[PDB]
């Protein structure tokens, strides 16, 4: 089936949650008012999130895997990109 | 094979840990003195959890999916209830 | 496809990724200086993970799962072991 990862931060709270769904995984958010689909989408059979939040910044690390490559995917406060990670 | 999804609170801690196994999901809890089946108990082929504890609640989404439908379980101190969470 | 888990915790932050591929779970660490292999290295096709900073302590809940059987795996400053964690 399809699978999922969620994260949450604060009071309200926000919520992530992504979806690896045929080889794509889309991001689904709420803040309060509403679930609206999200900036990330990009190809992965399996994903996790962890998310950290530091004075008014959220940091969002998102493990993307397809086959035996796994891609980390950041958002800093300023859109989606490619991490260091690596599996090895 | 089985898949699970964890989440923890507080100190002591509390920990919920969620198995879909064989198209079902149940829940096992830890509050600090032996584990325990909890009252969560819905069809899934996959889950994932996010928890946040704001004063004296813990509020808990479970994301179970089957195929491509997933439904939001939601635990706000008064037993589980559908969410608004859609896919799209 | 190879699955994954990943938590963090601090403001540096650490993070730790674990994958379950092939059959065996490894664990990738960052700590803010460079991503390098962890010490846990145990079976398992799936993996989830929890964690809470309590102090000067990290606590880590790894739950590795072969078939219908969950291993709990748990780091309590001084290395992984098996944990007292069933799945009835
Ligand atoms: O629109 C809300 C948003 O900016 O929140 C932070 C990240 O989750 C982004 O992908 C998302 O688009
Ligand atoms: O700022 C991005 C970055 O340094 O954040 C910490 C880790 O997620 C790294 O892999 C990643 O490149
Ligand atoms: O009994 C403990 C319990 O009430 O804790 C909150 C939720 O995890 C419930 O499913 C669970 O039954
Ligand atoms: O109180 C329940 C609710 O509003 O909580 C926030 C989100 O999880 C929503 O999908 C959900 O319906
Ligand atoms: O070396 C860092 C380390 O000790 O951090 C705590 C755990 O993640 C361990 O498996 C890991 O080896
Ligand atoms: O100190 C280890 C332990 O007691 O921690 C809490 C739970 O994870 C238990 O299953 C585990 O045996």
């Amino acid at each position: 089936s399809v699978q999922t990862a969620a994260t949450s931060w604060g009071t309200v709270p926000s919520i992530r949650v992504y979806t690896a769904n045929n080889g794509k995984i889309t991001e689904r958010c709420w803040d309060g008012k509403g679930w609206y689909t999200g900036a990330f989408n990009e190809p992965g059979d399996n994903v996790s999130v962890t998310s950290w939040l530091v004075g008014s910044a959220i940091h969002i690390r998102v493990y993307a895997s397809t086959g035996t490559t796994t891609t980390e995917w950041c958002w800093d406060g300023n859109g989606w990109t490619k991490g260091a990670y690596t599996a090895t």
